């Protein structure tokens, strides 16, 4: 069967076409002879095997060896051999095929190659299609063919990319008239298109920004309509906010304005917000890389840029991706990137790391791929994620105002995400992050098909509000003013009695005014109430106050609470539960620091009398290990603690 193609047949023509040698002017002009030939054959079928059926990938490594040996300044007259009538026979041939047919897509790769060595073709191009009724099929080749920077000046100069933008937004809030059944296509070919970063740029700016706003407000026709409508708007937005900071600020601050969570807008904060940033990596290698390919017949058409055979791989890999998986998704093998010329860059970077290297070495926002070289820094901050530029806008905040896992970890960190500063601290575990943020918004799966409950570290998912608010608060002390203002917000919202509520069911006490099932039930609830104590420690004492607070602490479980703690007198027992008894320590450290909680120490069987019995048992303790010569870190806790809890109180009584 002739002109099947494989990855073999495909690596083989890209050598013979870009293969510098005096025949090489020859073999380009037999590749072309057949792409012509091939045109032909279909016009007259629209009115002898390998031109009756062209193997796309075989049209694509044409169009890859016609642009990369433009790009390889070769010492024959390339643009001589692409004159204007191959490009209208390949015009004609691209009009007639149906769109989203791999076939079109190879002769719109071919298309796109030829108006790269000459941009006039495009002005010829755009004039044939009437650059007004633009089709799905005119626009699925217009944007494959403007996917050059000289292309792509053109069709923004024309201002069809204009008109369609106004006429979009003209529709959305009710020059060219925009049917329903065209907003997906226009928004497909916005999104095409604007794989340029010159596209991408004029998308978040200033002229089209209004789309933006109209799209969500169209969103937040037909059921079906609805739907195309919804995916294309989905997809333009994660392509102009991908990997763009500029977009990402307009993204955020068009959702932050929407909400100043169901439906479209929920599914979109899903998929542009709570999913991970998929970026494109471009490898190039000076010797064919293998792995990953299969010897059926693939149509890999991608831009032509990006090459053909073994030596040239495009990977659309998450933003966490390490550069020593990008390495394995292809085979000492060194990753270099231009910009960075001549260093070898860690295999351990992440993706994330190397876009905020290279941005910063100047590479244009929203470049359409990663361009690294597989030959034979670690500190660097990972570029921020959309979801990292919606919160640091208070984004989240606003989220929450309309907002196995217990519920009550649920509850709290749909609270705690309205405190000032609290997504940002959130934000400092980004996957974790997103499995919380997902959960609040009725979403088990992770995006990725696995349920968050099996995903990695689940475990520490339903004490993490807990544990951010501590951390939250612990960093922000009672003098400037927004500890105030924080301290103030969470007893407003009902932080503090939530975090009281959660402490009277989960240590079982009330407000003062199947075996390894059960135990492992109990441990889970320590863990919990641990926390709690290291929430409200550091609520009180970081590392002024409400007036309210004492009396809430006082008709609250607290008391109940920490007392019973407070009577053992088993060290041995203690051992057992470290981290509840360190963090009730804490929270009477950060009791016996403020002279207004203290009274929270002393009788209402006090609290401070009862650290004073714990204090005695465990001086006995070593007393007794003393003669018969994780208490390690507990045994000088409550000695040093009991020391500050019993001045504290002294002080107070004096003053009385």
């Amino acid at each position: 069967l002739n002109g099947l193609s494989s990855d073999s047949t495909i690596d083989i023509l890209y050598q013979l076409g870009t293969t510098q040698d005096p025949g090489t002017k020859d073999r380009i002009q037999a590749l072309l002879k057949w792409v012509s030939d091939s045109a032909r054959v279909a016009a007259m079928k629209r009115s002898e095997y390998g031109l009756l059926m062209p193997s796309p990938s075989h049209l694509h490594c044409v169009a890859a060896i016609l642009w990369h040996s433009y790009e390889l300044l070769v010492e024959y007259d390339l643009p001589a051999l692409l004159d204007q009538e191959l490009f209208e026979l390949l015009f004609n041939w691209s009009m007639s095929l149906p769109c989203n047919m791999v076939l079109k897509k190879a002769v719109d790769s071919l298309l796109c190659s030829m108006c790269h060595v000459h941009p006039n073709y495009f002005s010829l191009l755009m004039g044939w299609m009437g650059i007004l009724a633009l089709t799905e099929s005119h626009l699925a080749t217009l944007a494959s063919s403007s996917q050059s920077p000289e292309a792509i000046k053109q069709l923004l100069d024309s201002g069809l990319p204009s008109l369609l933008v106004r006429s979009l937004a003209s529709f959305c809030f009710s020059k060219m008239p925009i049917t329903a059944d065209l907003v997906a296509p226009i928004l497909r070919f916005l999104t095409e298109v604007g794989n340029s970063h010159i596209m991408k740029d004029w998308l978040g700016g200033s002229e089209v920004n209004p789309l933006w706003t109209a799209l969500l407000f169209l969103l937040c026709l037909t059921t079906q309509q609805r739907t195309a409508i919804e995916n294309a708007t989905v997809a333009f937005f994660l392509q102009c906010i991908s990997c763009h900071p500029n977009n990402q600020k307009l993204m955020a601050q068009v959702l932050c304005e929407l909400f100043q969570i169901s439906g479209f807008i929920r599914r979109l904060f899903l998929q542009l917000m709570l999913e991970d940033e998929k970026v494109t990596m471009f490898l190039q290698s000076p010797c064919p890389l293998y792995k990953g390919r299969i010897n059926a017949t693939s149509h890999v058409i991608q831009h032509p840029m990006y090459g053909a055979g073994h030596k040239f791989r495009t990977l659309h890999l998450p933003v966490s991706t390490t550069l020593s998986d990008v390495l394995d998704r292809v085979s000492v093998f060194h990753l270099f990137h231009k910009l960075l010329a001549g260093q070898p860059l860690p295999a351990e970077m992440t993706l994330a790391q190397l876009l905020t290297l290279l941005y910063d070495r100047k590479l244009p926002q929203g470049y359409r791929s990663i361009d690294l070289t597989v030959k034979l820094l670690l500190e660097t901050c990972p570029i921020q994620s959309p979801l990292q530029v919606f919160a640091g806008m208070g984004g989240l905040a606003l989220i929450a105002e309309r907002l196995p896992i217990p519920a009550h970890s649920l509850a709290a960190f749909g609270l705690f995400l309205r405190l000032p500063g609290y997504a940002e601290v959130l934000l400092k575990e980004r996957k974790h992050a997103q499995c919380l943020l997902r959960l609040v918004l009725g979403v088990t799966d992770d995006g990725e098909g696995s349920h968050i409950l099996q995903s990695p570290s689940a475990n520490v998912l339903p004490t993490l509000p807990f544990h951010v608010l501590r951390s939250l608060f612990s960093t922000t002390p009672l003098t400037t003013d927004d500890g105030v203002l924080l301290r103030r917000m969470a007893l407003e919202i009902g932080a503090l009695h939530l975090i009281l509520v959660c402490l009277s069911a989960l240590s079982h006490h009330s407000p003062r005014v199947d075996v390894e099932q059960a135990l492992t039930k109990q441990r889970l609830e320590e863990e919990h109430v641990t926390c709690l104590l290291q929430v409200l420690a550091s609520y009180i004492n970081p590392v002024a106050l409400p007036s309210v607070l004492l009396e809430l602490l006082s008709q609250s479980c607290l008391i109940p609470a920490m007392s019973s703690y407070l009577r053992n007198d088993s060290v041995l027992d203690m051992a057992r539960h470290v981290p509840l008894y360190r963090a009730l320590l804490e929270l009477l450290r950060a009791i016996a620091s403020c002279a207004a909680m203290v009274p929270l120490l002393l009788p209402l069987t006090s609290v401070g009398t009862l650290l004073a019995k714990m204090k005695t048992c465990v001086d006995t303790y070593t007393n007794r290990l003393r003669s018969k010569r994780g208490l390690t870190l507990l045994v000088p806790d409550i000695q040093k603690t009991a020391e500050i809890v019993y001045a504290a109180t002294t002080s107070l009584r004096q003053a009385n």
